[PDB]
């Protein structure tokens, strides 16, 4: 059952679409340097533009919503080397172009930015970003009252020497959602994919790598480990394979659970369920595949949308 | 050189246009619930839109700028029973619709609002408003640092009762600009026009009335009394007459009527003063603007008619 598609309202290509916490809102960002937010009308089950606005001087590539317990906040990353934060002002008409106020700007990056992800709420307003400079940066809104008070918490050189050629480069972030697991996050930078963990010293250290990728990692996402003791992160590589890694900490162990080339071409998007019960993958073949785990913990394709 | 008209950019009728302190900026408010601010480009002596934005849920009728010594602040009154204050954020692109941030909202009024006027700077950020509820209200930004800290300073029942069919009502405000004169302001409410003065008890009391109006007072403004000791306030009535009252305080107030002029033959909608209170303007149905200067005898004479 397909539903009535709709126009985003963007002129240039759209890079990311993201859901709010409740799944009733979506934020869109494209190259036309705009961020659009759609609302899912209760009555007429249709998606309808809540507000659109110009937000960056260059192409906006990444986007993300903060936990509802900190307000209505969106974050954006652009090729203009910045990350901007916005907060919805309910006292403005929708579509007015002025429904979301910039709360701040992060200019520390000296290279374009490809990704930005808020951290799990149980760690406060925190976030990460990664760009050409090959330097992952974490920021913290130390005082949850001042949603402008964004301090820089950490800086790590993912690539020792960022190659810097033919912008044939890719980077991705994904925090470990787990509430009852030590703070950590995954990062992909080209062929490599590495995991960081908070130490007793309050600093990030590299705790492992997800080996096997023979090309560019287009996407990666940590799955919600509700119920499980272990962690699972999936990656969609350019070599045309979905990979699912089981990470156990007894400090971290790394198993490869599955590999799937069903896409025959690059896997662009890899996404998870809210319960981490279903995993999605999309690619060149112009198809989306949904995967469930077997009783043996292998992964099986439960359906193919096209 | 180049005094050509220009479009405001409003869809519905425009109610008020106001100049900033320096005369280089203008704020416009219309029924389309927008407030536009124009800039007078130094180089090309043209007026060009600085920023426009939706500010009220209903028709915006009045507007006004605060003294430059408190920042870039505008105040607006609407039929939506509110008065909003805005402060310009120089760190925003012009025309972005995001150049003026709401600093506060005053909801105390239970009837639509027709007028709002900032008080003379020598009294702090203070302001007044009047609406259907027939209750004039003064607000004070007690701490000039917190341009959100707007407290309510006073409430006075102008029209004993606020009756109204809401089909023929008008209200106007105008503070006495004078720096070396006791705080006071004029208020028009329909046929009546009354003056309030601050007492020793820090409360407003009615110190006089400007008698003679035989219809609705569309406009009134106190003139800058630079050089003079007496005060002069003019009113443009619907009965088609401009009136200029000389008010002297010998503190109790005297009231003389200096001039009456029907040259307009129809209602006088706008009555305005000079920065020195040297020239008085009037506009009306006849589609003409008249400028008036005072004679040596203190009568007023029409020194020109624009059409």
């Amino acid at each position: 059952p397909h539903m009535q598609p709709f126009d985003s309202g963007h002129d240039d290509l759209v890079h990311d679409v993201v859901y709010d916490f409740y799944g009733r809102h979506v934020a869109t960002c494209s190259s036309d340097q705009h961020i659009k937010v759609f609302k899912l009308d209760k009555d007429t089950s249709n998606w309808e533009l809540s507000d659109s606005w110009r937000a960056h001087d260059s192409s906006i590539v990444a986007i993300d919503w903060a936990s509802p317990e900190y307000g209505r906040i969106i974050a954006s990353a652009s090729y203009d080397k910045t990350v901007k934060l916005w907060e919805e002002d309910p006292d403005q008409e929708e579509c007015s172009g002025r429904r979301w106020n910039k709360l701040c700007t992060l200019n520390d990056s000296k290279g374009s930015l490809y990704s930005v992800k808020f951290a799990p709420a149980h760690l406060g307003l925190k976030l990460a970003c990664l760009g050409n400079d090959g330097i992952l940066r974490l920021y913290d809104a130390l005082e949850p009252s001042d949603l402008r008070s964004w301090t820089l918490t950490s800086e790590m050189k993912v690539l020792s020497i960022p190659p810097a050629n033919h912008l044939q480069s890719d980077f991705c972030l994904s925090w470990c959602p787990s509430r009852f697991s030590p703070e950590k996050l995954a990062v992909s930078a080209l062929e490599q994919a590495i995991i960081y963990q908070r130490g007793k010293d309050g600093k990030l250290h590299v705790a492992a790598k997800l080996p096997g990728h023979k090309s560019l990692i287009r996407s990666i996402s940590w799955a919600p480990s509700i119920g499980r003791w272990y962690q699972l992160i999936a990656t969609g590589c350019k070599d045309g394979r979905i990979r699912i890694f089981k990470i156990t900490e007894k400090n971290l162990q790394v198993e490869l659970l599955s590999e799937h080339d069903d896409h025959n071409g690059e896997v662009w998007s890899v996404s998870w369920n809210l319960t981490g019960t279903i995993l999605s993958s999309a690619g060149d073949d112009g198809k989306v595949r949904l995967w469930k785990a077997t009783y043996s913990n292998e992964f099986k394709c439960m359906s193919v949308i096209t």
